[PDB]
């Protein structure tokens, strides 16, 4: 293009070596997922690796010198390919796309050009191109112009479809006047070319060229001066037909060039997939190539059929990871964080619930049965394609894998929170005329004119009409009683927070629907996202605020500490837990010694709160819920750390791995490595207990939660990598 041109260091790799090219796109496609092409239509199997580079600028004059090189390439490609890279992709048979069923005609198509590179680092040379165009211009026939200096050189027959051949030497045994036979018939080459092609050979008296067609020499090695290793495919052709290609166009280039059409198809495929499925597949915030590979990993559940996933090419992620392997490890991780977020939020949504029922409720929301239904309402089954010769996989797994994708993508844990809040609660989860006095309240709620009793009326109504806004009948029922326990002066703020979130999520306008179902839903999402803390049973309220430690904030929903309608509640609880009169005996000392033994940098002035929780973690009947949360986080943090440390490992390995460092005996050991003052306090609280007890293990889990709650997600995850990760036992 003009200046609008982005570089990529495209590399085609065959059995015989690597070939380097500079791809130029006029479109931001981020990084392009490499792919590998199957054993070919006259070409060998190969692998194509990309990597983004400079943002190269081109003057009009230079851009047209590129255009020249292009046409040199198109000519070598032969008359079978339209002389435009766009037209090559934009006429692919549908069965060559990654999604033949969703071929969506993009408004734009990309505009690409290819240029040679001597190495993946050498700069773009424009003067070089012009020389190559000059040498091609000058390049003469074999008649004008030894059979050891021609060995391995590229030659094309421009009078006959511009086919490409590799010269093995000159066979003086025969001449265009010589004969060759096809069973029952013997003709002279000179007569053949006249009979078939309407070519009347001039220099007929010259010795034929012993060459082999590029189509035929699939991956085979070229022979020496001719000791001729594989000769049932050898061909002899008149020297006046062979146009000798310049030294730049060696065997390596010319073959790699046969794959450039696939790279054009790939970029084309990427673009289609995006503007066909980008709006129907939960948003991870990726763009271009990576968004493609995400949708591919996410919906192409099986592997290709012989030839490949998309046509003859099968895309792979970083470190040569199968798109299936990706889905496999993103499901594992996604499953692990869904557990974390659901734990942390249920913990606050039902502050009074026991660890017993929190666990029960989680499994009601994460259960296959439920996720399976959630995936149906997303309409993924319709888009997912597989050959059912792929057994143990479930619809429900798509949900987990998505959460994984969203998490590991640019949107972060914020994306996951958003995706869960859109999907676990939704008006689509109940059934439905309604009384008079109820429509009046609903109307008043929507235009902000609503107050205390209007909500009461609406709750009490839904509370008896059995309205379920969660994808669980138990959770929905339990949500309704949590609502009765919430001060009606508060409900207007929760609702606003819910509708606010619904708006930014793109699933509503600023106004609600004016139904008790929609109102019931918004109340839910508010309270899901924003409930401030949970109670530790018999002792104040522990505030959940690890979100405000996030290095990227979201004032629209959560606000800031210095103070909204939610932030204020959280802050309130925070100030009350500090002011708690510290009866600091030996526990308070253990808290302090733990406070400094974290071997990990914590945020500033966060200590006094950490001590308070570390105390709770170290008291006997109270750690229960902190343990629950710590357990949850540890799985998810460890899953992450391993996911990163082992880019090529799949479901089985990564599971067996983190399970080995998550066991109660293992965590217990780590608790004993703290100053003996800590072990002392544990044995002091629990009379006559033994080194193999469950309690050491669980207090570690409890401590991890204390760190998470008081210092935030990155401090807690640091503490995991520094202390828990080194205990993971290799599968070898
Ligand atoms: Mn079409
Ligand atoms: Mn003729
Ligand atoms: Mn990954
Ligand atoms: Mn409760
Ligand atoms: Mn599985
Ligand atoms: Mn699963
Ligand atoms: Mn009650
Ligand atoms: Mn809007
Ligand atoms: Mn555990
Ligand atoms: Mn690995
Ligand atoms: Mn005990
Ligand atoms: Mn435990």
């Amino acid at each position: 293009g003009a200046m609008h041109a982005l570089g990529h260091c495209c590399t085609v790799v065959t059995t015989r070596g690597p070939s380097h090219w500079l791809l130029l796109l006029d479109t931001h496609l981020g990084t392009l997922p490499g792919f590998k092409v199957s054993a070919g239509r006259g070409l060998p199997a190969a692998e194509v690796y990309f990597e983004a580079g400079p943002r190269v600028s081109l003057s009009r004059t230079d851009a047209t010198i590129v255009a020249v090189y292009q046409s040199i390439l198109f000519q070598l490609l032969g008359p079978t390919f339209p002389a435009s890279w766009t037209e090559i992709g934009a006429t692919m048979p549908h069965n060559e796309y990654t999604f033949p069923r969703f071929i969506s005609n993009p408004p734009q198509f990309a505009t690409l050009a290819f240029l040679p590179l001597l190495s993946p680092t050498s700069p773009l040379d424009l003067r070089a191109l012009m020389v190559t165009a000059q040498l091609m211009c000058d390049a003469k026939r074999l008649s004008d112009e030894l059979s050891a200096s021609l060995h391995g050189r590229m030659v094309a027959t421009p009078e006959i479809s511009w086919s490409l051949y590799v010269v093995l030497g000159i066979d003086s045994t025969q001449t265009s006047l010589s004969y060759f036979t096809r069973a029952n018939e013997s003709i002279t080459y000179m007569r053949y070319y006249a009979t078939a092609h309407n070519i009347h050979l001039r220099a007929a008296d010259l010795p034929l060229v012993a060459a082999v067609r590029l189509d035929d020499l699939k991956d085979h090695q070229i022979p020496a001066p001719g000791s001729d290793d594989l000769a049932p495919k050898l061909r002899f052709l008149p020297p006046e037909l062979c146009l000798l290609l310049p030294d730049e166009f060696d065997l390596i280039r010319v073959q790699a060039l046969q794959f450039l059409p696939e790279i054009a198809k790939h970029i084309c495929d990427i673009q289609n997939t995006i503007c066909a499925l980008d709006k129907s597949f939960p948003d991870c915030g990726r763009i271009g190539g990576e968004r493609y590979f995400a949708i591919t990993a996410g919906l192409r559940l099986d592997q290709g059929r012989g030839r490949g996933l998309a046509g003859w090419r099968t895309p792979f992620g970083p470190f040569g990871v199968s798109h299936t392997d990706v889905f496999q490890r993103l499901e594992l991780l996604g499953d692990a964080v869904l557990g974390f977020i659901v734990t942390a939020r249920l913990l606050c949504l039902f502050p009074d619930a026991s660890v017993g029922t929190l666990v029960e409720l989680k499994m009601e929301l994460v259960r296959n049965e439920a996720l399976n239904y959630l995936v149906q309402t997303l309409g993924l089954p319709q888009l997912a394609e597989f050959s059912n010769n792929l057994k143990s996989k479930t619809w429900a797994d798509m949900y987990e894998e998505i959460v994984g994708s969203i998490f590991t993508g640019p949107n972060g844990i914020y994306g996951c929170e958003e995706f869960l809040a859109k999907t676990l609660m939704s008006p689509e989860h109940s059934k439905t005329a309604c009384p008079d006095a109820v429509t009046k309240a609903s109307k008043r709620v929507c235009m902000g004119e609503a107050g205390a009793h209007e909500f009461r009326s609406l709750v009490d109504y839904a509370c008896e009409q059995g309205i379920s806004v969660f994808c669980s009948s138990r959770v929905s029922t339990m949500f309704l009683e949590r609502l009765r326990d919430i001060p009606a002066e508060d409900m207007l703020d929760w609702y606003r927070l819910g509708i606010q979130f619904s708006h930014r999520s793109g699933l509503s306008g600023p106004g609600g629907v004016v139904s008790v179902i929609d109102i019931m839903t918004h109340l839910a999402r508010g309270l899901w996202l924003g409930s401030p803390g949970f109670y530790v049973e018999q002792p104040p309220t522990i505030p959940v605020l690890y979100i405000y430690h996030r290095s990227v904030q979201c004032p629209v929903l959560y606000g800031s500490l210095t103070t909204g309608p939610v932030a204020s509640k959280v802050l309130a609880l925070y100030e009350k837990i500090l002011a708690y009169e510290s009866s600091g005996g030996s526990k308070h000392i253990a808290a302090q010694t733990v406070s400094r033994s974290l071997a990990v940098p914590i945020p500033s002035g966060t200590i006094p709160f950490l001590i308070r929780l570390l105390q709770i973690a170290l008291t006997p009947h109270v750690y229960q819920k902190l343990e629950l949360l710590g357990d949850a986080f540890l799985k998810c943090s460890l899953a992450l750390h391993l996911h990163a440390l082992h880019p090529t490992l799949t479901e089985g390995a990564l599971t067996r791995m983190r399970q080995s460092a998550e066991t109660n005996s293992v965590l217990g050991r780590l608790t004993k490595r703290f100053p003996s003052v800590v072990s002392e306090v544990i044995i002091e609280s629990h009379p006559k207990i033994q080194p193999d007890s469950k309690v050491y293990g669980d207090t570690f889990e409890a401590i991890l939660a204390a760190i998470l709650l008081a210092c935030g997600e990155e401090a807690a995850g640091a503490f995991v990598r520094e202390h828990v990760l080194p205990q993971v036992v290799a599968d070898a």
